[PDB]
């Protein structure tokens, strides 16, 4: 059921939240996941996607599921991010790109004349016992947050 496998360590990974706490994938035992990797807080559509996510916050929770976002940006960039955009769920603090790396989201791309990485917005669905179960690579905003949740009600039934 696995559509990729993650190193063992990276449910260890200490994940800096906005708000100043800590969490681990494995923390999160026992309920649905859903990872979203977005390349910058604040901008047009990393807002637009986190606005998405957070209007169907109840529709994740009636299947118990939790969403976390990540990016790369500081933990006080996340928090102005999530007080400014009236966000309920947390976003990681992926500073060092530990986690990026685990889920391969940090590509390259030949521009300028040169080898250029960054983040490619993603996401993925992680299952009660820590199984990426769906995933989404280069994803457009529009219709994502809808197809997420539409994904996750019929994995979870
Ligand atoms: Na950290
Ligand atoms: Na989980």
């Amino acid at each position: 059921d696995a559509v990729l496998e993650l190193p063992a360590a990276t449910f260890d990974l200490p994940l800096s939240l906005s708000g100043g706490t800590q969490t681990t994938l494995r923390a999160h035992a026992g309920h649905w996941l859903v990872i979203y990797f977005y390349p910058k807080d604040s901008t047009p559509g990393c807002t637009t996607e986190g606005l998405d996510f957070n209007a169907l916050l109840p529709e994740f929770d009636k299947a118990g599921a939790k969403i976390l976002g990540v990016s790369r940006d500081s933990v006080k960039s996340h928090d102005n991010f999530c007080a400014k955009q009236g966000f309920a769920f947390p976003l990681v603090s992926d500073g060092d790109e530990a986690l990026c790396r685990a889920f391969d989201v940090i590509k390259e791309k030949n521009m300028y004349g040169k080898q250029v990485l960054g983040i490619e917005r993603s996401t993925f669905l992680l299952s009660p016992e820590g199984q990426v179960v769906q995933a989404w690579r280069k994803v457009k905003v529009a219709g994502h947050a809808d197809a997420v949740l539409a994904a996750l009600k019929a994995h979870a039934k």
